């Protein structure tokens, strides 16, 4: 019955985040993609929707918006792990202060995995902004994400 | 006679201050809390200033102050050339090395670095408000007259 | 079928491994420490008896010793996760390194978790070092590790 | 033929700045400083006030000219025929964030960055402290040339 | 004319370090790899100048030398004043700091470093040799020419 | 009353060591330089030529003296009567490792540890690195105090 919540923005998701989420899916019997909310690009129905059709591959993984305390989305599922990925840019300071904390007020556990080489350079913010000014981050995500990135720019 | 200021915005002030509050007051002759006013935050500078004196009623040697402006200035109008800056986890170390040495050359004072107790580590002032809003009990790392006031700030 | 392997040479255990160990087991269905072995304190049956000693209460973790490659003991196991702990002093960059390297060669994850801020100023050489001129860390070991220290000492 | 683009927003350009030109001319043939501009935030100085500071505490430097522009800096840089960025290292440079994006204009234009460690001396200015500093009424006078100083104090009289 | 030296003991040379030389072969008009031999390793000096030319063979402005003794000398006698320098996963960067401001402080040599492309970020020839040793694949990892004469050493 | 301890090698004292211990001179009442020994590790300088060294080029500040020592630091420092350590930072420190032995010297008893940034002129030159550099002829005259430098040019020869 272990299981863990794989948290984030995901505006858009990435094969940075995709990749987590397969170690996660692999490693674990029940994962939840956790999708924040609070105004970025995709609305939070566009960005779970992305998720879903680039994670179909992975049985074992729902996707699911929140919002408030991190560790309350946990353990209202009645798990408490998140797995976060680390990549080139991750804050991991704050990481670590943020992990503390939630073991600390909820007893929930963080585990941290490093993407892969490939995608470490990618995140949400810059593939936006590159693909703003006409770079090619075509690499750097999902088929489908790609397509509707450059829908919202044109 | 020795003396450091210890400067931030408290709002509010958290139990890992405190403690850094407690080692300057142990090594020093004079400490000052320097209060430090922005263009902003949960508590007024009063309130900031008053929770601060409670939670250091033991120490008598340190005393509490608002300021703006030039921290350098503010430490040497009161003829101190020292400043005491704790640091935990989620400080961004590298901007307080550049600040120290900018304030070094700038006016002479020196800064001295103190990590604060493990405990009180992975506390802040933002991260105490933002778990306390949603309902996330954050009793253990803020003073006991601290906790009391955001309680009513949020209700 | 979840599973971990937590390695390391821990000469002797702290409650900083202790604290890890403990996340792993409460999150994976098989925890197996893996203790690393090549001169030391204490020979590799003892460092084995003293996690054994301090991870009673936790029935699905096991502790062997090993040698060569860590990912040939984690995949020889039927796993393909490693659980680490950070503390302060971590060469995590190194860590980083490594977890790549063994995802390349192997396919095996690495979850990284920090320890308890109580436990996180304790590695194995500091309280040895601190233990041999006198100094009392008792807090930060096992009971049963502490007391066969000090008989190493004296 | 060989050259390297010194890419920043330069409000103002800074001491730390002047060197790491200093050291790029010194080990190119060209060097072209890109003042890059965000079109959606003016910052203390007008574009030809930067480029006017950057000129006139770089005449010494005859292989150095100065351009601005908008936009992805590899587009800046390849336009020009040349695909290396010279990028300096000070006290508090986010060190992640440009490896991510060093990492990020490579693969998008195949285009290398070099970075290079200031001078100790001028190694805890930056455009934005000095300017904090000076607000206030610090003494900032020894961190930036002489071209920029007084040019600042106007800007916050 | 311009150039720089790239320096390390490359024992072997990695297809990291070949990143690093073609980008500095690309960028300045004359490079010199300097194999810097110690107080010691697995292959010979002669052994790793060879194992670099062979992974080099298309670059016309590289050229491989040894050397000892004090960096910024093996620069300078050549002629040069920059060292070109590269980055991966569990490069020691402080300490690289460290040694170019003092290599600028005692000879005016400059340093650029640059990051190794993300394929070949987590390799080094001490990692290299450990994994290949207990029989792990690292052929993807360094040029060919090299793993062929890696596997006959531990053979 | 107030104090605190300077630990180290010193082997030799370096001009970023010699800041530092100005720097506690200046904030604190009573400042002892705490030359630790190794019992089983000779380095370059004996104890009594690493004490020499580091008094010639402090006698300038009246409050500060030298003695060594060895085992537990926090030892040196409560057998004083003080419990402050004051430490300095450089380019290349082990800052992650400074801090794990800042924790544990609280731990065990109650020592508090304050760090200072050298200054940025000193801030790349260690003993280790200034021994090897001279090692092989390279100038670190700029780097120590004159109490240092040809005393390590002899060792040399
Ligand atoms: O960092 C801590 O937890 C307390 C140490 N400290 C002392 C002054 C100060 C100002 C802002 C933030 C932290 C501060
Ligand atoms: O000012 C420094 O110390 C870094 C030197 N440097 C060189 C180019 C550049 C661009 C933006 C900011 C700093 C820059
Ligand atoms: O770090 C890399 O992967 C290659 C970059 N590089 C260039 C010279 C050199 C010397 C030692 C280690 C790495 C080096
Ligand atoms: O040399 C520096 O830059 C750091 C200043 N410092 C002050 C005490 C001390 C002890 C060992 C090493 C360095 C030390």
């Amino acid at each position: 019955m272990t299981g863990a919540v794989c948290p984030g923005s995901f505006d858009p998701v990435t094969l940075g985040h995709l990749d987590v989420f397969e170690r996660a899916a692999a490693q674990f019997d029940e994962v939840i993609v956790a999708v924040l909310i609070n105004a970025g690009m995709f609305t939070v129905d566009e960005r779970i929707e992305m998720i879903r059709e680039s994670t179909a591959d992975l049985p074992n993984l729902r996707v699911e918006s929140g919002q408030g305390l991190l560790v309350d989305f946990v353990r209202e599922r009645g798990l408490n792990a998140i797995v976060k990925g680390l990549r080139t840019g991750t804050d991991f300071e704050y990481e670590l202060q943020m992990a503390q904390m939630n073991k600390h007020i909820a007893g929930v556990d963080t585990f941290f995995v490093a993407t892969a080489p490939a995608y470490s350079f990618v995140s949400s913010s810059l593939a936006k902004e590159v693909a703003t000014y006409g770079g090619d981050v075509s690499a750097l995500l999902p088929a489908s994400v790609h397509q509707r990135l450059l829908g919202k720019l044109r």
